[PDB]
RNA sequence: GUUUUCGGAACUGAGGCCAUGAUUAAGAGGGACGGCCGGGGGCAUUCGUAUUGCGCCGCUAGAGGUGAAAUUCUUGGACCGG
């Protein structure tokens, strides 16, 4: 678990995925490609209860979590990407959206850029529920 | 006996003549033509993510879903990242 880059230099980035459901969270971090993941823990893993795996405090210390185990690796700063539950379901991030990036940011990391990869369809399929909808 | 002058009837030929014969073009319609216009129609073709599945790779114990849960998936590696 060594980077090979002086502190007082430049800083290593590395990109985090925050898939903020309306019932799960999570703080998936991988490598700046992709195909190497470092540290994904989820909002249900710190919390003993179904109800509050959503919630923002359940996301708020996953996210001090992730951010001590991306601290003896070498990542200092970070690349936000956003994601809701896409597809055919809702694209209004989670409620544990806002608590998640605001935690890591007092904790010590850093942020590079932002953004929504909410995979938008072009055309979707049949959206689950009848036509009377969910009632 | 006979043809006609004779009235009547039919047909053919030359004409002369008519102020020689056809209303208008519907804030009715059809049609033609002109440059257009349009998620109109048919046939073909092309593209876009997404969804689901499969393969490989990563790291891991939870994931789902709910008002709250459970049924269900999961160290046989699920979910999540490529």
């Amino acid at each position: 678990s060594l980077g090979p880059q002086v502190a007082e230099g430049e800083n290593v980035f590395g990109v985090c995925h925050i898939f903020a459901s309306f019932n799960d969270t999570f703080v998936h971090v991988t490598d700046l490609s992709g195909k190497e993941t470092i540290c994904r823990v989820t909002g249900g893993m710190k919390v003993k209860a179904d109800r509050d795996e959503s919630s923002p405090y359940a996301a708020m210390l996953a996210a001090q979590d992730v951010a001590q185990r991306c601290k003896e690796l070498g990542i200092t700063a970070l690349h936000i990407k956003l994601r809701a539950t896409g597809g055919n379901r809702t694209k209004t991030p989670g409620p544990g959206a806002q608590s998640a990036l605001r935690a890591l940011a007092r904790s010590g990391m850093k942020i590079g850029r932002i953004e929504d990869v909410t995979p938008i369809p072009s055309d979707s399929t049949r959206r689950k529920g009848g036509r009377r909808g969910r009632r």
